[PDB]
Parts: structure tokens; sequence; C-alpha cells
């Protein structure tokens, strides 16, 4: 059983996850809007920055009220954001046997420091990249960790990956490759074996231990 | 001016994206995504779009029949295919700056365990192709890659909308015990910007040593 909490100022933009990636009752997921916490007439969850910069950054206080009504001390809250530890499919791995994941997804130029400075003192934090791109907000890179975790669930139970094929065995002119059909387990696992190997160093070398 | 097609057999799954568009970027021909339930091309009463790998494993791969029809119908020889894969080119920012002047992107969104090489191969013999991995990590299907790639591309793209960062902050100047850097509040610009060196120096250390 797994819970997990999404904090974000566009509730909206989460709905893909509606149709389940929780229709067994695995995990639960829930969607929380930050401005539900504030208490001007405008709303108002960001300022500029101290120090100078371009754009805005979220308060701390919101944020803080929020995380204080969301979160336990058993609580991991992860925090999606451009200069984050990489999320990889070891993250996966370890997240996926926790109790209770919160996602706070930043929008503007991010939170302040102090959200996860301060959460850190009463739980575990996880500041996060999920690739060297820069996004407007932490919503897509939620959905990204969502399904990366929930397909690793116990109950939902290196190299690349080389080419695959079906039906028919020619289309357009081109034919599946011989060995695929010649029932040869050994065979196939060596060209399999091979392919893998030679999309590796192509496509991602640095996998191998290799430049660039 | 681009234009974005999506061709996925879960198309609600991107209601994301048209949601994220402002209406003066669409009303100014500036940007068009339009999505596509896969599931038009099939040619029997099924709507079958996967079958059984040859050589055999687990899972089942996507028919070249049907994505061969729905791509002949979709792109033109201006296109850029974009096939996201865990197989894949690493998606980066630098990808994100080049395809954002493009004038058609389509993104051919997978299921099961991928789609037969051959569709890929024989696009290729006709227009531009990449295959791309947006981390190290596992999904389902594309759907949630998409989403990602969209978001990074058209964020460059006007009006549509090396070391890591540091720190941001904003009022109140101190919060739960916690005070903004005084530098920050010193009117010392050059030494401001030293201090935000040095921060993203040890920060990129701490969680990137890759990037040095
Ligand atoms: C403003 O709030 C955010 C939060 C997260 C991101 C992000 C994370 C990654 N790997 N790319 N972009 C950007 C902005
Ligand atoms: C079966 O169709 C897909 C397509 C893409 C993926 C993917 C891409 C990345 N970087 N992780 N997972 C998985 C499955």
């Amino acid at each position: 059983s797994m819970k997990i909490d999404v904090v974000t100022i566009f509730p909206e933009y989460l709905q893909p996850v509606r149709q389940s990636l929780i229709d067994a009752g695995l995990v639960d997921v829930a969607v929380h809007d930050l401005r539900r916490w504030t208490h001007d007439v405008h709303k108002s969850v960001d300022d500029s920055p101290y120090g100078g910069g371009p754009g805005m950054v979220m308060k701390p206080t919101v944020w803080g009220d929020a995380l204080d009504e969301i979160c336990t001390s058993e609580t991991l809250l992860v925090v999606p954001t451009p200069a984050g530890y990489p999320f990889t499919q070891e993250t996966a791995w370890q997240w996926s046997t926790e109790d209770h994941l919160v996602i706070a997804c930043g929008r503007y130029e991010g939170i302040d420091q102090r959200v996860a400075d301060d959460a850190a003192t009463r739980m575990r934090v996880r500041e996060v990249s999920i690739g060297d791109y820069v996004l407007n907000g932490g919503e897509a890179a939620a959905l990204v960790i969502i399904e990366a975790v929930l397909r690793l669930v116990p109950g939902v139970l290196s190299l690349l990956e080389g080419p695959s094929y079906t039906r028919p065995p020619s289309w357009r002119g081109m034919d599946v490759p011989p060995v695929l059909l010649s029932g040869d387990h050994a065979k196939i696992a060596a060209w399999r074996a091979e392919q893998s190997r030679q999309r590796t160093i192509e496509r991602r070398p640095d996998l191998l231990g290799f430049d660039s």
C-alpha cells in the first residue's frame, strides 16, 4: 500500500494519472491546490527574489502550512528541480517500497530554499532532476516519477534493449531478421546480445565507460 | 509557427498540453497541437494494435501495418518524427533548442514492449527520425515522455508558453528560525554574484560531479 500526495498551483495538469498508471487499490493518489492554504483575497503565492534576478520565487509561508497538514515524520518529500540529484531506475526501485510520497511542484523561478531545509528537520527530503532539460514547472516531472515508481510496486509486479519485431515476416519489402524465425534459442540470444551492445556503443557510450 | 501531432492509444493522457496553451499564441498561429487515437488506423473488428514478438520474449510488440498507415497519413517530407524509447539517444536542452525551430514534429507514443523496428527504419528513408530517451528510468509507454518533450521545446518558442543553479529566497527575511543569507540584502552586487557562483560550485560538486 502506497499513498502519493501531489501539491501544485495547477491541479488540472495532474489528470493523466486519474486513468490508472489505483483501480486495484494498491496505491492511492491525491492532488492538492496550493492556493487553498493562502489567506489573502488574491491568493498570492509568489514574490520577487532577494539579491536580484529575473522572475518570481514561491513564498515559504504558504508551502510550510500545506506541508504541515499533509506530511508526517514518515513522509518522503520529493522536490523536482533542474538542480537536483539525478532520478534514475535505482531511485525508482528505492522509492517503490515507501509508504508515503509527497511531491512538491514548483512554478515561477522555483521555491524558497527554506521550505526544503525546514522540512528536512522533521522528515526525509529529496531534491531530484529527471533529466538535463528545463521545464516550466514540476508537474510533468511528478507524472514521470509516479509512473516509474508505481510500475515497480509489489502487486503491480546496464545495456540498451535491441530492436523488436512482429507479424508479417515481410513488410514493404523489409524482412524480419531470419535468426528470429529460426527457433534456435542460443542463436537468438546471441544475436540479441550483440544488437544491444551495438546500440549501446552508438547511442549511450557512457553506459559502457566511454566518452561523450 | 510549429505544428505538433501526437499519436497514442491513450489520447486523454495528452490533455495537459492543450490546457497549458495560451489562447494568444493559438490565435496568432504560433502553435497547433493535435492528438490522434492510433486505433483509427486498425484493420480489424477487434481494433488490434499489438501481436507476439518474433524470437520469443515477454509482452507484445506494436504492429507495423497499423503504425505505417498512421504515419503515411500524418507525416510529410518536412516532418521530424520523434520516437520516445528507453533505448534512445539522450534528449537534452541542446536537443530542445534544435527542435524549437522545426515546422512539424510528429511524436509516436509506444506501449507494450515497443514498436516493430521496421516502422522507424521505413520512415527514415523519406523523413528525419529521432529515437530519444528522456532519462535513465523505464516508463510504461511514451506518453509521459511526450509531455516532457512538448513542454521543454515549446517554452523556447517566443510567446507560446555547465553548473547547477544555487538556492533562491524571498520574503519574509526570517522564517521558522532561518534567515535569508545577509549578503543578498547587502547592496554589494559584485559580492552577491561571487557568493552565487560559489553556491553553484558547491551544489554541483555534491549533486552532479559528472558535470565537472
Ligand atoms: C519552477 O519549478 C520547476 C520544477 C522542476 C523543473 C525541472 C526539473 C527538471 N529535471 N527539468 N525541469 C523546472 C521548474
Ligand atoms: C513501450 O513504449 C515506451 C516508450 C518510451 C519509454 C521510456 C522512455 C524513457 N526515457 N523511459 N521510458 C518506455 C516505453
